[PDB]
């Protein structure tokens, strides 16, 4: 059944972080980490226990954009299930940083 798909395609400032959404309930990073090797090391994560969302970041940024593209025509699915990708808006991966100083 081969599905068409219409998107904006805008490539124009990559992200190095990658957002996931749609999460195997209660998944492990492990899992979450075994699919970002492949295309390179996971120097930080983000896994979010609410909405079934994270974010996960490569060592370097070329390694997402490859990444990314893989997906863009593979469906792949954890524990019999349907799992999000897609980049990211915030440039770096928010983890520290002061409200002030």
């Amino acid at each position: 059944g081969s599905s068409g798909s219409s998107g904006d395609k805008m490539d124009g400032a990559p992200s190095r972080v990658l957002h996931i959404r749609k999460l195997p309930g209660e998944v492990t990073e492990t899992e979450v980490i075994a699919l970002g090797l492949p295309f390179g090391k996971v120097t930080n994560i983000l896994m979010l226990k609410g909405k079934n969302q994270a974010f996960l970041e490569l060592a370097t940024e070329e390694a997402a954009i490859t990444m990314v593209n893989y997906y863009s025509a593979v469906t792949p699915h954890l524990r019999n299930q349907p799992i999000y990708i897609q980049y990211s808006n915030h440039k770096e991966l928010k983890t520290s940083g002061p409200s002030s100083g």
